[PDB]
């Protein structure tokens, strides 16, 4: 398979108020959105080596006793208001990944969408503080971080499409955002069952089949374990790995929002037999945040598309994936 064209992008520009710097990084980002759909984003300031120890020291130390206590509903009926946010198990034997879900830290029990109980909103569940001293203020401050980010990466898009840079970023605030965290534990297993491996149709050994990405923009961080591919023009590609940064791309509403200027690019995750982590952040906007569909390919920029508020999209989206690609 050969290397999929992924560059590396110096997104500090994105943090201040150098605007003909930023003109510069956002046609970096148009270019990339453009041909493969992914980038690296380097020079982000997020203390990833601390994020990716102190996700291992949570994931190695948890107990089974404390993920059922955490469980969403999928893996326990008692937990009826749990369909984002708490553990996703593993299933020895059969399912190796596992992974730990939280949402918006302002999303408390006094919250108006909480209080009534609108779908897609949650109030997070945490392991005991004695058991996992500091995890939880680390976490919450972790999405804080990439939040910060993620805000700078959302002015490099609006830009690039010829928008103001608070186009996007006007939707994406603190108090209501959908935004999550996964922090999926890939597990080293020896035997590795083999009905915890799935088989492609070209015959790659897979662990997530291919999909489109229910976001706005995804902001990833990985291990330096080669495992991603991206498919193009010329066919399925390998993305580097880079654990010194964050992997970029869009997701469909990016694709709905711009007509496919902008396409979510189809990825899938390869089997490999390694201990390693993947941590996304998905970039969502408010349960009624709507932005009117555009075309920037077309000279009056308008789309032939209706618009959708990013609370359906997202219930409808999560529901869809689970559908194909099964539940993680
Ligand atoms: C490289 S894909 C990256 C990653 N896979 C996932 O994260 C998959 C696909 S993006 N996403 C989901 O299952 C949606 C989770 C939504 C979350 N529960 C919520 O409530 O917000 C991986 O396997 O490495
Ligand atoms: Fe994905």
């Amino acid at each position: 398979v050969s290397k999929a064209n992924v560059p590396k992008i110096d997104v500090s520009p994105l943090f201040g108020d150098d605007q003909a710097a930023k003109m510069r990084v956002a046609q970096q980002i148009d270019a990339a959105s453009r041909d493969t759909g992914f980038f690296y984003a380097v020079n982000h300031g997020i203390n990833v080596q601390r994020l990716s120890q102190k996700t291992k020291e949570f994931h190695m130390s948890i107990t089974p006793e404390e993920k059922w206590d955490l469980a969403i509903r999928a893996y326990n009926k008692e937990h009826q208001d749990q369909v984002r946010a708490g553990y996703y198990l593993s299933i020895p034997g059969k399912k190796a990944v596992e992974s730990f879900c939280y949402l918006n830290p302002n999303f408390t029990p006094d919250h108006p969408r909480i209080q009534a109980k609108t779908p897609t909103h949650e109030v997070n569940v945490w392991p005991d503080e004695t058991k996992h001293p500091g995890f939880q203020d680390f976490a919450e401050q972790y999405y804080w971080d990439v939040f910060g980010l993620s805000s700078a990466l959302l002015k490099g898009y609006a830009l690039a499409l010829g928008k103001e840079e608070n186009f996007f970023a006007r939707h994406f605030k603190p108090d209501d955002t959908l935004a999550s965290v996964v922090l999926i534990r890939y597990p080293y297993l020896d035997p590795y069952p083999e009905a915890a491996i799935k088989t492609a149709a070209d015959g790659t050994k897979l662990s997530f089949e291919w999909h489109e990405d229910v976001s706005l923009i995804t902001v990833l961080y990985q291990s330096n374990v080669q495992n991603l591919q991206v498919e193009t023009a010329a066919g399925y590609q390998d993305i580097e790995a880079d654990d010194t940064g964050y992997l970029i791309n869009c997701g469909s509403y990016m694709a709905h929002l711009t007509n496919n200027y902008y396409k979510a690019p189809i990825h899938r995750v390869k089997w490999v037999n390694a201990e390693r982590q993947s941590l996304p952040f998905f970039v969502n906007l408010g349960y009624d945040s709507v932005i009117d569909p555009f075309d920037p390919r077309e000279p009056n920029g308008k789309s032939d598309r209706e618009p959708l508020s990013y609370g359906d999209y997202l219930q409808n989206g999560l529901v869809s994936l689970i559908n194909k690609n099964g539940q993680t």
